[PDB]
């Protein structure tokens, strides 16, 4: 039962006016493409709060990887889903490496003990079968958003990312024709996609949805992966191959534009950014 | 559970270069505004048929109405949901006035009998009370949609429209500012909206969503009606002044653009619009 929103004053949007004339804002198959210029954050804020939103974050930090982990959670409370409930789930090796980050109210953080993998690629890949765990989030959160540890957010990343399957224009590859996509393309790979077929080429370190579409999406990753080596073949890209196997036979519900995966290092402030919002951290 | 969609050829959507930008094609809250240019029906076809969508067709055709029917239905079967199962719910008093007309294979029509009122307004407006009818829409159907009879399809109105709720631009109102909107003004009644607020003016005349969302919609009508009767005052356009307050406080999930209800005689063919696909009948 959606909840009547109460008053409010705010710009009017006009049909012959588009907020954005530079880029594509919604996908073929009619999913949103999220840039600054496109929301009006205080209506989706009241939308989401009225149906006391939980969301989810996933983060791996194994090994090495827990020196991220203080930037990475301190710059989320100032910049993700700030004013919703927050529930932080860490994925380590080591507990006792996770730092001690204060939290603003209505936020909550779980250290959940893994194995460390010896090969960086399995850290990597593993995160499927970790995050498919699976009777707790759907008791715990409303959407589960999973991301790299490698990182730091700058700007707002809230709400308006929440639909019931997302993913995240690579910023490599947002301006580049299909067949330039790094996509698998041995046909012996689950994860093949032949050169006149995708959409969009979506970063592995942020996608989300809805709990159940998340355990789908992990789930068919994990089993696709595990064909995979049952055959002896792993994917170019690992489980970024995978995820876009799936998000092309699977479409999401929305796209977020490259504000919400970015390199400043590698890649600079292009105009058509006019937000950098969730950033590598070299 | 999302079947996988099976491989297909289409050309790939470019991010840097936006189908539309004349128009507006998402609302600050995210929802798409459906115009030709927007979509790929090949796409959603498959989309909407892996799931065996069946869409039911609301019509109502009291009194003199009636001869408005052969025309709205013969044009529904050449333009309306062609390839998905259709469901058509003529509401009438007349019976045997509902003209034999010859359907495609998966599409089928029943005729419910109710009462005339007098009052043109009285007709117009007890459509929310009837449509709300409400385990059989629920059995029977996965989206309805809602629409006046005195109408004929032009052009494709296919399964873009679904969603869980939308509502159409009006024709006379999407260059229109806020205040210019013909929305209930006085306080007394239960559609008022105020001059500063207000998205958009929606038609009265084509709404719809899933059976759910549309059984709310009629039932919070009614009774805004019911309460607007009791208290002596009758809304400035009955039940689509009460439609436009639902869907103010209720954001719909998709908005139709005014190719999808538009008066060719009364606002001619503008560039704006590259298709008429349902259109007024004089
Ligand atoms: O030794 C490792 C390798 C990987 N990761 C996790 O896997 C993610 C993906 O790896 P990485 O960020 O190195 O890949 P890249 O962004 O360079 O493609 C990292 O963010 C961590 O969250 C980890 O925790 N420890
Ligand atoms: O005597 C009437 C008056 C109204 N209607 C139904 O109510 C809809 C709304 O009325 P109308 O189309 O006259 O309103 P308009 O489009 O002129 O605003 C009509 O399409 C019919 O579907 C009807 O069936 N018989
Ligand atoms: O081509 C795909 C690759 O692109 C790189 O820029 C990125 O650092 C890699 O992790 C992988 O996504
Ligand atoms: O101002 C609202 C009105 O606009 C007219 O153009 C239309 O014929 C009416 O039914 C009503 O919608
Ligand atoms: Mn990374
Ligand atoms: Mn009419």
């Amino acid at each position: 039962f959606m909840v009547s929103l109460p008053r409010m004053v705010y710009p009017q949007p006009k049909v012959l006016t588009p907020c954005r004339k530079d880029v594509l804002v919604v996908t073929p198959w009619l999913a949103p493409i999220v840039w600054e210029g496109t929301f009006n954050i205080d209506i989706l804020n009241e939308q989401f709060r009225l149906q006391n939103t939980t969301i989810g974050l996933t983060v791996f930090a194994i090994k090495k990887y827990v020196a991220f982990l203080k930037l990475f959670l301190e710059t989320a409370e100032k910049h993700f889903m700030v004013g919703h409930r927050v529930h932080y789930y860490v994925f380590t090796d080591q507990p006792a490496a996770v730092p001690r980050v204060t939290l603003g109210t209505g936020r909550q953080l779980s250290v959940l003990e893994v194995r460390a993998y010896k090969r960086w690629q399995d850290v990597s890949m593993r995160r499927m079968e970790m995050i498919s765990c699976e009777r707790r989030f759907l008791s715990e959160v409303d959407y589960l958003v999973c991301v790299d540890v490698d990182m730091e957010f700058r700007d707002h990343v809230g709400v308006e990312i929440l639909t019931p399957l997302f993913g995240t224009l690579h910023p490599s590859f947002y301006g580049s024709s299909r067949e330039a996509f790094t996509y698998e393309r041995r046909p012996q790979s689950q994860a093949y996609i032949p050169k006149d077929e995708g959409d969009f080429y979506y970063m592995g370190g942020f996608f989300g949805g809805s709990v159940q579409e998340v355990q789908r999406l992990t789930r068919a990753c994990h089993q696709a992966m595990m064909v995979d080596q049952a055959n002896g073949i792993e994917a170019v890209w690992h489980d970024e191959s995978h995820l876009n196997k799936y998000l092309l036979r699977h479409k999401p519900t929305k796209v977020l534009s490259p504000e919400y995966l970015w390199d400043q290092q590698l890649l600079g402030w292009p105009a058509v950014l006019r937000k950098l919002r969730f950033t590598a951290v070299p």
